[PDB]
RNA sequence: CGCGAGGGGAGCCCUAGCACAGGUGCUGCAUGGCCGUCGUCAGCUCGUGCCGUGAGGUGUUGGGUUAAGUCCCGCAACGAGCGC
């Protein structure tokens, strides 16, 4: 499906961030300062949204596995129910320095979760002395917390998808190294040369987030028939 | 072995000689092992990654908690080995 100027506005996509927390390189992308706090030119989001949906549509036509990254406390459970719909892997909880330049060292920890789900199915768990029982219990949920999106990541992703290229300019800097392409949603407080496929729009607007994912995760499934 | 007096042989015994035995002679500052001790103190480290040109750091630190590196939260870390 398609998208217009009309729809983006109501979301708060022109609604940039401050001038006091501000990245100069973000130049090209603005209108002005109606009350000191910037206004994004959406006739230059129509530019970097076309191109940055084409690139997503190709990847769902050559069936790509796209990471989802949002840790900003509003983002999270919208990263979530917008990756789940997509069939995806998502880091909603808290990124780990490694999870890309160390996928092994990390992924020795998935299997330790997948082993522990199955350990808890069987009866042999109850046999272990109940000190370990509650103890080794704790470790189950720890892993379900910070990974219930990582699990379905069995290898390294074809593109990572950020909502804040400055909070997780960590993540972005991993897929920098291991030549993955980057797909970011960025306001003004964010270096925009550190992204190949980029959306200028709101960082923290729980309705700007909301439209953009739920319109991305369409030109995923539509491009994977369904 | 022999019919036989009795010679040969193994053991052990003595005398003489030789291998050598034996030493609580030395050095714990040439060692083994075992012991004491800082100390039953919560500490000591490695892997992969991250960060510095590097020695190195990160991890193990900060805040909360614990008889404890015990654990909870945070963090460029994630776990494991010897301790608890
Ligand atoms: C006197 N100094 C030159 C000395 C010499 C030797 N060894 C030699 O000279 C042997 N060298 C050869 C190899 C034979 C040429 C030594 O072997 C020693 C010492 C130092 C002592 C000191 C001792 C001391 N108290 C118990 C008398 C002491 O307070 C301690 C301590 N740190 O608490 C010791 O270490 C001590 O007992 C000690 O070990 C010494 C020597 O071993
Ligand atoms: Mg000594
Ligand atoms: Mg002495
Ligand atoms: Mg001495
Ligand atoms: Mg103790
Ligand atoms: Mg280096
Ligand atoms: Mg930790
Ligand atoms: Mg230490
Ligand atoms: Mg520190
Ligand atoms: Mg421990």
């Amino acid at each position: 499906v398609e998208i217009t100027v009309k729809e983006l506005l109501e979301a708060g996509v022109h609604f940039g961030h401050e001038r006091k927390r501000w990245n100069p390189k973000f130049a090209r992308y603005i209108y002005a300062e109606r009350n000191g706090i910037h206004i994004i030119d959406l006739q230059k989001t129509m530019e970097e949204l076309e191109r940055t949906f084409r690139f997503i549509e190709d990847l769902a036509m050559r069936g790509g596995t796209i990471l989802f990254v949002g840790t900003k406390k509003q983002a999270q459970d919208i990263v979530r129910m917008e990756a789940e719909r997509a069939g995806m892997p998502y880091v909603n909880q808290r990124w780990l320095g490694g999870m890309l330049t160390n996928f092994k060292t990390i992924s020795q920890r998935v299997h330790r979760l997948e082993e522990l789900e199955a350990l808890f199915a069987s009866p042999e768990i109850e046999e272990r002395p109940k000190k370990e029982q509650v103890r080794l219990k704790h470790e189950l949920e720890r892993l379900q917390k910070y990974l219930s999106g990582f699990r379905l990541l069995k290898r390294l992703p074809d593109a990572i998808f950020v909502v804040d290229p400055t909070k997780e300019a960590i993540a972005v800097r991993e897929a920098r190294k291991l030549f993955i392409p980057v797909i970011a949603l960025a306001d003004t407080d964010s270096d925009p040369d550190l992204v190949d496929y980029i959306i200028p729009g709101n960082d923290d607007a729980i309705r700007s987030i909301q439209l953009i994912l739920s319109r991305a995760v369409d030109l995923i499934i539509q491009a994977r028939g369904g």
